[PDB]
């Protein structure tokens, strides 16, 4: 029953729920590997605590990173770049992957740890929305068993019948009767903005960082439906949104019975991974527990569409297929970047997807199969690169 | 494929519900019987469009209800009284039993039921507070499956693990984490009344036993008894919480920190198509519950000083069966008495704690209420002998 843990992204809040986990259950996890691109005290301090066989770094980061382990007098083997991660996700003596790299800095560990056979549990959403066929076909043929640690996707997932956690595609089967998924979202910090609020939002004013911009214009919730088709084997029309500022409930399944199942707790990320973690069975996760008695009035509400354009955007990009979302995906993170840089207002974000979602020569791509075993990745990289000059050039011709 | 189903208490909501599900799936479930002790032409209208072969109303109806079937032309075989319903729910061509008499008359044949190992649909919470420990046993012994249909034990029955749904003792296995359940209680009508208003409510201010029982929180206590059999619990691992809303129907805590819920309307076609598709699911023509359009959802703790009721609730679930039947019996006792205008609201929980209190009652607290052979009878012993008690105790109290 003990299982040999790798990482991969130790260093941020899933790491830290991550291991936390581990300290209270050292009979069942142990760590075999740990990864951090950026924060190398503090995966030393990891490493020292948990002595790893192996930890990768970036290549920028190697040498300082080496110094450092060879002066606390550690033996471990330390790795650097794409290919480390890819190591430490393929190894043999790793049995689960902690997949908690953001962006396509992700994908390709992740496609090795699937190719490998490896229980994955799944943090690093992009990796679906970018490659979502890819990775489920590989994790099929493998053997690979994938396990969502994200809240929304979590929380549905333990509200589905044993017989779907363990083949998505039995969704299908009427018989279980499942009618929709309905995602919880915040609605972010312009819940109770104007449009115009919007549109004149200052950088300081949009955060409250990437992740905070996407939930500011809940492309955050557009990428999480994209994720969702995947993991759940649905097209985006039985994927509905409710804004639920609390935050309690975490998302909920609705079955043809009117019966709808949820599952409510805190943020705390321990309770997903706990969860995950000890599929089938389950854990203490040491969190402070939801106070029932303690809560605020729940509030539900229809998301707005017209002033949350990009979640407009990704459910067309979801009925388009693979294509469109690492467009969707790639021209976000390009008009992210430029609204951080102040080159574009908030509401100008998805201005810059929708005309790269639009554009003739990206468009022409939409039918290629990047699903395909051995094109897939180098389709999905290609498509990438030719969208991040595509999105470059439309804020230029937006602002000049 | 098709079960056959004799619905014992069709002419009330559960019946309709359940009646109304037929109508719309007859593939799947056709009427063997239907009983009803009160309502001789609502029972008559529904023989006549379903076809029973069998039906039992009353004794005293029998001669009138059997005229008004020879007089619509109908063949059908008439039975009365106790041993009516026993002979339908224990009938050999009967595959489920919907059991919805309200009160101890609901008894013996759930008993029959269980022990000819019949699907049972429980509706009918006293005969578990009565003889809860005899009715589980009973149907272990013979291949009875209980799925409950009550509201909030149904919602707490699809939030737990497939294993614990089949065997109600594999919630003791700690592999499983089940930590607490959770039971939601609109409050009732004096929710945001004082102890003054409670002690001067007038019988149409309170309101019919069911109504009573509400407005005291005597109704929620039986549903935490209830809970302690079907889920194989002791009272301090179920809570309750006030949910004015009724939206959230019940929760399970795991010990990870999830908890699992169950939403939905009131409409109990949700809970009865639940258990008779079970494990399956069928579409129940409900109107879905409407995210968009909730009210804010309320929780809170309840006020046990003012609901005296269910504290004495808990208290006779630790006591066991004996202080259950107490209970009980010396309620329905105080409620006819309130209703009668004899007592106030507020004394019926004070008569329940001198019932419970008695050293006459408690010194049958030891017996075996379980036991196969003599356990009925030790019930129906402490049912009478109590309500003489409370009778006596209302005299006693209407002096000092």
């Amino acid at each position: 029953t003990l299982q040999s843990l790798a990482i991969l992204g130790a260093t941020g809040s899933i790491g830290d729920s991550t291991l936390a986990i581990i300290r209270q259950h050292p009979n069942r996890y142990r760590i075999h590997a740990l990864t951090g691109f950026s924060r190398v005290d503090k995966l030393l301090a990891l490493a020292m605590e948990f002595h790893p066989v192996k930890i990768c770094t970036s290549p920028d980061n190697y040498a300082q990173l080496s110094q450092k382990v060879t002066d606390a007098g550690l033996d471990t083997i330390i790795l650097s770049g794409d290919e480390g991660l890819i190591e430490i996700a393929s190894d043999e003596a790793v049995d689960t992957v902690v997949a908690a790299i953001v962006g396509a800095a992700g994908l390709s560990s992740t496609l090795a740890a699937a190719g490998a056979g490896k229980r994955i549990l799944l943090a690093n959403k992009e990796s679906l929305v970018m490659a979502g066929d890819l990775v489920i076909k590989t994790a099929k043929k493998h053997g690979a068993t994938i396990l969502p640690i994200d809240s929304e996707h979590n929380a549905i997932y333990q509200c589905l019948p044993a017989a779907i956690q363990a083949d998505n595609t039995a969704i299908h089967h009427t018989s279980y009767g499942i009618k929709k998924l309905w995602l919880t979202a915040s609605g972010g910090s312009f819940l109770d903005k104007s449009i115009k609020q919007m549109q004149n939002a200052s950088v300081k004013e949009a955060v409250n960082q990437k992740i905070s911009i996407d939930s500011a214009t809940m492309m955050n919730k557009g990428l999480e439906l994209i994720e969702a088709c995947h993991l759940f084997d649905l097209k985006e029309h039985q994927i509905q949104v409710v804004i639920h500022p609390n935050s309690v409930v975490h998302s909920l399944v609705e079955y043809v019975d009117g019966s709808f199942l949820a599952q409510l707790g805190t943020p705390d990320m321990k309770t997903p991974i706990a969860h995950a973690l000890a599929y089938p069975e389950r854990i203490k996760s040491g969190v402070m527990p939801l106070d029932l008695y303690q809560l605020g009035s729940l509030k539900f509400l229809a998301p707005d569409l017209d002033k949350f354009a990009c979640l407009k955007l990704a459910r067309y990009a979801a009925r388009l297929g693979t294509g469109a979302c690492i467009a969707l995906n790639t021209a976000n993170e390009i008009a992210v970047e430029a609204f951080l840089a102040e080159k574009i207002c908030l509401t100008d974000i998805a201005v810059i997807v929708k005309a790269c979602l639009d554009d003739k020569t990206i468009a022409q791509d939409y039918s290629q199969d990047f699903g395909d075993e051995v094109l897939g990745l180098e389709r999905i990289l290609t498509m990438d690169k030719k969208v991040r000059k595509i999105a470059t050039a439309k804020i230029k011709l937006l602002k000049q």
